[PDB]
DNA sequence: AGCCGTAGGGCCCTACGGCT
DNA sequence: AGCCGTAGGGCCCTACGGC
């Protein structure tokens, strides 16, 4: 644990704080032994201004931290009993890190403020580009951050507590709406002031967990985590007609590629979107054990393997037509992709969940085919009301099934982006046998762990909280599906008993709709037909820079061609014309002026070889260029006119219906 | 935890018992819930034959597999009390797998005989290709191996008891050479007998470990794991001049393609290659916390990076050339290679650390210019002696530096492989001012962990075991490298106090040599020269081969510009030959038949492109070909002659040490 | 309540041989 | 005794918002 230096006289002793014992090791081999001490911590820290005091005296990190700074807390504080008179924040440097930095500052705010009344608290500055201080050599941290000959410390300076309680407040309080308006007040898409730093470090935090982290993109209803690894499976050619590949290499390839994050986040991304139980649609593959319904894990990335599914292939198709714009990954040596060109509305279908800072997004899936013949009448008809929507969409649909109870909360959500959905399980009352029935459950609401919905059940039972109930079990399987057994109590009114399981248990259950996404890379709370004119509009630049690109594709093809066929109505003058050149240069010169030929038909034809010249190419090349002309006039022609561009998006969406469409799987009975 | 069935009824009920929670996954989502129960449990599971009582008692697995069985053990077992009429052992289907099997049935034959002779025991047999249960799909699962309709099970059977008594104690005893004895005796290289299936398990698990696990190979010294990750470096070209990739993703890689087992053991047996404290010459370059002689270890593999080494490169230079075989990886999908060429002789350099099974194997670092020299002076005298090979090679050489006490324990190892080498720390004794010392260690043993020795001494300290020192700081740095001061008090004898310390610490340690290693394929104690011979008779073969390959590559090429060359000849003939020819495959038999070419040559021309026809082209071709044709002498020479083979050996052996060899580290005083 | 899902962070048991 | 290194297997805390 604690690494303490060696002399105990505390005014020349500091102490380092580090995320880890990853980040401790390094810190141990490159400190002075004698005068610097280190306390790697465990991650993210207890959010004193949000927890009460048992549970913040019995956290370990905690205590370590009071125990080694010895000067107690609170009313207790005792400055002269301080071990060291330098405390050093050196977390990593991430959003994460500050994060961490605002969360070491709020206990040392809340509970040692003369600590740094004394500027007793300093901020190391350790350099970007590593991953965490584990990443560095010993030598290159004690020069940047630890040697006191250059590194530079940000003395802690507290300059007006009035204003500094409200931040702490703010930034690390209960209130989540005051958190969210100084976000979106400030989002924009030697000596430290803790009013400036706490502001700075947290807003860096917030801002990159809504868009970079946990929100959902409105136009392929994905988060980076889901994109790169569906990307990275992409890349590395893993699609459905591929064997299965081991889910480690993926985990460690994406993560040295695309996404710096620990393997479990990466892992479990990569899991999800292979239950059935999870995803309306599934975009992953998997090979193996990948959790279950009753909250068993996924087996670990060792044992598991995974590749793309059919459907995913519509996420990435047209990918490489400069139908979305690249970017460049972490550390500048990849390109990633910003968006999928999402062929089909992913946001929706899917549905999305995510906790953020100052914000929540919850967003269930719906049915593909209702989704597409509502952005088929989208298409036509832009003032199309939300109403006339749900004629196409009558609302989600859920993987497990399952009932809904009215469509009102349906309404509200679809119109205002928020709303309450009552789920219910699909229960029968049916006989057992000799006069007694029992209530079989064969469909859970989504989201419901079924062993716990069976635990809780089980303890009403046995609390006497619930009247009539013999036996309970779950003779759930492979050949019968889900297949939960309650026994009721003869002559007992089943009926009263399900309504009494519904009221009291997980058997129905609500969904809040809270439909935050990005758009243009800002979150915002949209309502149903918001989503589908955005997911529309994706589908059109999607469709054009795609047609473009082809354009410019085959533009470049026929001038090539235009520039063999010369070659090959005077070949033998080009012979010679290459045999008599010394360099290359001197010949692509001297073509381009005999043949009128640009550099490129200049270079295919020196890389021409031999081959293409049997008797037969004129032609196949005569042949290719004349379809080409065909494809060009075909192109121009959906360019020239946006509603052959759009019919063209209608048709292919179309197709998409038609091919992975599928039936609704959610009863939506009248409340 | 158990996954109980909801019957209560024994008559039928099973219990699968399987590795772990992933495996139980699988297992639970393919199962009958009404009449299997299922049991993970935890890896490999107490050797009950080796462990105390109480110790077992108190073990946690074995506590829940009675618990589930609700029959007690031993005096107070209750076969009336089974709580299932079939315990179905369902370990993976791997080595591992066998292993944990055998575990079991010691645990049950010992404690719960009766299930066996009432045959309540079975053997699930879950299809091979699986890394475990957790990678087959519930519906598979059950369908091979759950379903009683389908399913193969095997019950045991108990035969003859003192024949089994006799075996269980033989396999899974503490006596180790009876356990060597019965591999030696039978290595190669329905119902079921319990005696044949426990044979039969735990012979197929050692065999394992020791020709594919824990003992380096002679030739190249490396065990697979790091023979796959080194390969693996090289594979993704990973080398000195490129830069660092995250340790991770290589693991997910090595992991995917060659090693499948658990990313600890691929990752750790990465860091200790990069380690300055555990390889003489480390074989990875690593950026970041690797750890420290502290017993601190490495960061987490998403924190760190890694390349080859430059040495490295000469562990794997000429793998290309046809110079070792390739195989088959685990599955099929996939070639790995047998062994590295090993332009020097990692075995002795890096020393290897091995437990098997039957076996261990404990080889120590060495000095590669001694090395060499030794390879070198051996080259020139088979008949060499092993004092003779002393002259080059004093001992080892640890990368810890440090002394060594006398040659006898070494001229023992090297001449039977085994010896004990006493090693000792750099301690010296020094005035700290006012009339006072102090020891100041700079240098400590071998594999030893530096701050639990210190630990240690301040026990002795404190538990008043030892006398006369007044405090002990640990004043490393990287400006200074290892400095240990104790501060003696003024008037002891700090050398006395030093004496002490040598014979109540790890500042003295012995090094137990014990030159195990994999001779054709099999485990050998080898002498000194022994493993010299092989090396260098893999160095032979190496670069024999390399040379044959090297010519058969020019000659094709040769035969290849011979070909371009007539065409640039009769460049017109050959335009017109193509012109006139309607598909390629024309072409291609006109130019056969018109100018006398292979079809391979005739290709060539075909694939020429027409800026191969400028000037400095032809040029670049006819120049090529004279090169190759000197080079191709160059080579016929080296086969025509063994000696000149042998000389070009010697050279390159030469070059290397000249690269890399170093000055000795660890002092060997008389 | 405590859970939902991306995030920061980390340690334990077992087998096996041989040396102290 | 318990350490040396490749191996089988697995789990906890924290932040974050909404209900
Ligand atoms: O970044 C990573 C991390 C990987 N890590 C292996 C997992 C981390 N290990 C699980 C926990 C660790 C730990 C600590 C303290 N206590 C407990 Cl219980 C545990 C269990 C296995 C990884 C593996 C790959 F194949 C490829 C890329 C990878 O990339
Ligand atoms: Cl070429
Ligand atoms: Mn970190
Ligand atoms: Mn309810
Ligand atoms: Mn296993």
């Amino acid at each position: 644990k604690l690494a303490d230096c060696s002399s105990k006289s505390p005014e020349e002793c500091e102490i380092f704080l580090v995320e880890g014992d990853s980040a401790g090791g390094s810190t141990k081999s490159g400190r002075d032994s004698r005068t610097q001490a280190i306390l790697p911590l465990r991650g993210k820290i207890l959010n004193v201004e949000k927890a009460r005091l048992d549970r913040i005296l019995n956290n370990n990190e905690i205590r370590q931290m009071i125990t080694a700074f010895g000067t107690g807390i609170g009313g207790d504080f005792d400055l002269a009993k301080a071990r060291y008179h330098k405390i050093v924040i050196m977390t990593d440097a991430d959003v994460d890190g500050a994060h961490i930095r605002t969360l070491l500052l709020t206990f040392f705010y809340r509970f040692m403020r003369p600590l740094i009344e004394a500027g007793y608290v300093y901020i190391a500055q350790p350099p970007t580009g590593y991953k965490g201080l584990g990443e560095m050599n010993a030598d290159q941290l004690w020069e940047t951050t630890m040697n006191p000959e250059h590194r530079a410390l940000l003395q802690v300076k507290l300059e007006d507590a009035i204003e500094a309680d409200q931040t702490f407040e703010m930034l690390m309080g209960d209130v989540v709406e005051n958190r969210r308006q100084f976000i979106e007040d400030n989002a924009v898409y030697n000596e430290r002031n803790i009013t400036s730093e706490m502001r700075e470090s947290f807003l860096d935090y917030a801002m990159s967990v809504i868009v970079a982290r946990a929100l959902p993109d409105v136009r392929d209803g994905l988060k980076p985590v889901h994109r790169r690894i569906l990307y990275g499976l992409n890349e590395q050619g893993m699609t459905p007609d591929k064997s299965y590949k081991k889910s480690a290499r993926i985990v460690g390839d994406v993560m040295g590629k695309y996404h710096p994050h620990g393997d479990s986040s990466i892992y479990e991304a990569m899991v999800r979107m292979a239950q059935d139980f999870s995803y309306r649609y599934p975009l992953v593959d998997g090979q193996g054990n990948f959790g279950s319904m009753d909250g068993d894990g996924a087996a670990a990335m060792r044992f598991t393997e995974a590749r793309m599914t059919k459907i995913t292939l519509e996420l990435l198709r047209d990918i490489n037509k400069d139908t979305i714009d690249f970017i460049d990954n972490y550390d500048g040596n990849e390109r990633e992709p910003s968006v999928l060109p999402a062929r089909f509305p992913n946001l929706l279908a899917n549905g999305a969940s995510g906790i953020a800072v100052g914000m929540a997004t919850n967003i269930p899936p719906h049915n593909l085919t209702e989704l597409i013949n509502g952005v088929l009448s989208l298409s036509k008809n832009p003032d199309i009301s939300i109403a006339e929507l749900m004629e196409d969409i009558e609302g989600p649909d859920f993987p497990t099934a399952g009932l809904i109870l009215g469509k009102s909360g349906i309404r509200r959500a679809y119109e205002t982006g928020r709303g309450s959905i009552q789920m219910r399980s699909r229960a029968v009352i049916e006989e057992r046998g000799g006069g007694r029935q029992r209530i079989v459950v064969t469909e859970i609401p989504f989201q419901v762990n079924k062993a716990r919905m069976i635990e809780k059940i089980a303890e009403l039972v046995r609390d006497k909280k619930i009247d009539g109930i013999t036996d309970l079990r779950d003779e759930t399987s492979l050949r019968t599906g889900v297949r939960v057994v309650i026994d009721v109590r003869k002559d007992a009114n089943a009926s009263v008993i399900l309504n009494n399981l519904y009221k009291q248990t997980p058997l129905q259950t609500s969904f809040g709709v809270n439909m935050i996404a990005l758009v243009n890379g800002r979150p915002k709370l949209i309502n149903l037909k918001e989503a589908l004119v955005h997911y529309l509009e994706h589908q059109k630049t999607v469709v054009r820079r795609r047609t473009q690109y082809n354009l410019r594709k085959a533009k470049d093809r026929a001038h090539i061609l235009e520039g063999l066929r010369i070659a090959l109505d005077h070949i033998d003058e080009i012979i010679s014309t290459i045999r008599e050149s010394d360099t290359d240069k001197v010949a692509m010169e001297s073509l381009q002026q005999r043949f009128k030929l640009s550099e490129k038909q200049a270079q295919a034809i020196l890389d021409m070889r031999l081959r293409r010249l049997t008797g037969l190419e004129r032609d196949k090349i005569e042949a290719e260029y004349n379809e080409l002309l065909n494809y060009i006039s075909e192109l121009e022609t959906i360019l020239a006119d946006e509603e052959v561009l759009l019919q063209l998006v209608r048709d292919e969406l179309t197709e998409i219906r038609d091919r992975f469409g599928d039936d609704r799987r959610t009863e939506i009975q009248l409340g």
